[PDB]
């Protein structure tokens, strides 16, 4: 049912550095997740040009930002190419390791945590604001899967029986107690305008009804 | 033998804007070409993880910068995944068109030409410094091809009978008469240090012997 995997030492060290170090400019996590979403959307759109059947699982190519004050979650949903089980399990591999080492070496040399995206490990900036990250994904060539990590040196992968998404990836950030500003409409709007103004797909910021 | 194609109106308009407008910060072309090279290198390295036979065409993953004062050419060579004939012919398609329109709209709104890479059309910044660009490419699944454009609204594609490269892409910039600074060792070293310091592959700047 649930498979548990250990992160390689370098990635676990990176996650520990991110989830703990004193760094106030945490807003940069959103640009990194939106950029990965945009890259996945480019991937499926390219495939759709020579094969219109690749969009049978959903024609719309977009990014949705869904805050939930009750659950204390910020969800980033995209209708990109998605990830197979193998993509989830092999996501933290050889290239992620080289990028982590280079990033760590850059930080020792005076670089800033906001430069994380230049090393291909931008996703891990999610741990600046989240105590746990759940990733639900669906690729045309595989079943729906849930990946999850609380940065304790391991991650889990299981088949997902939740609401079927047609195709794409949903990143659920279970926010840290002191990071609820990232659930506010004004705050999210400010960050998207500042760092993700030129993303080539519609970014819809959902609003919440009164509880 | 040689096939000639017209660029869509939007891309031809972009190339004309780049090859003509007054913009002094031309050095940004190198970061764009190196970034595309790094992306192609990531692509072949990922494939090599589950299939070591993908590297039969060459194990080394690197970027070489080769100035030639005699020919007035700056060549950017990479051993990335390369491009098939279809990749060369379809390179200026639907996504390139949307990115061009968004870029043009951003420029009208006060954006700078250095932001070109955010729209997925960074390659075209080559025309800030080059009067003509020749691209030799080899993908594992196809033969060696030469793509070429002098930004006159068309490009050519032909099979390439030159020195066989194992795999990857070679971008030959035929520099404009007043852009020979990009053939100088000190100048190229400065640009690579300023804009491409964190690229995850070795960048070798070749030096020239005395003529
Ligand atoms: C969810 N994660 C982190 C993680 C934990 C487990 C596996 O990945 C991400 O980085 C991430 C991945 C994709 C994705 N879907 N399809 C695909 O090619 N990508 C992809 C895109 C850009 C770099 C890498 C990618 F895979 C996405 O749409 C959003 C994301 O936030
Ligand atoms: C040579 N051109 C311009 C053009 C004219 C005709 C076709 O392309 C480039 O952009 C370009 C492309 C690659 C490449 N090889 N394989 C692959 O996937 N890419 C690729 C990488 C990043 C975005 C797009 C890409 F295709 C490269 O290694 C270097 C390059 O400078």
């Amino acid at each position: 049912e649930v498979e548990t995997f250990a992160f390689q030492a370098e990635i676990a060290q990176l996650m520990s550095l991110i989830i703990n170090t004193f760094y106030s400019n945490k807003e940069i996590f959103l640009r990194e997740l939106i950029s990965n979403s945009s890259d996945a959307l480019d991937k499926i759109r390219y495939e759709s040009l020579t094969d219109p059947s690749k969009l049978d699982s959903g024609k719309e190519l977009h990014i949705n930002l869904i805050p939930n004050k009750q659950d204390r979650t910020l969800t980033i949903v995209d209708t990109g190419i998605g990830m197979t089980k193998a993509d989830l399990i092999n996501n933290a591999g050889t290239i992620a390791k080289s990028g982590t080492k280079a990033f760590m070496e850059a930080l020792q040399a005076g670089a800033d945590i906001s430069m994380i995206g230049q090393f291909g490990v931008g996703f891990y900036s999610a741990y600046l604001v989240a105590e746990k990250v759940t990733v639900i994904t669906k690729h045309n060539d595989d079943e729906q899967y849930a990946w999850e990590s609380s940065a304790g040196g391991s991650f889990t992968v299981r088949t997902d029986t939740g609401e079927p998404m047609g195709r794409g990836t949903k990143v659920i950030l279970h926010l840290k107690e002191d990071q609820t500003e990232y659930l506010e409409e004004r705050r999210i709007k400010e960050i998207v305008k500042k760092h993700s103004q030129f993303i080539g797909y519609p970014i819809t910021l959902f609003v919440e009804k009164e509880r």
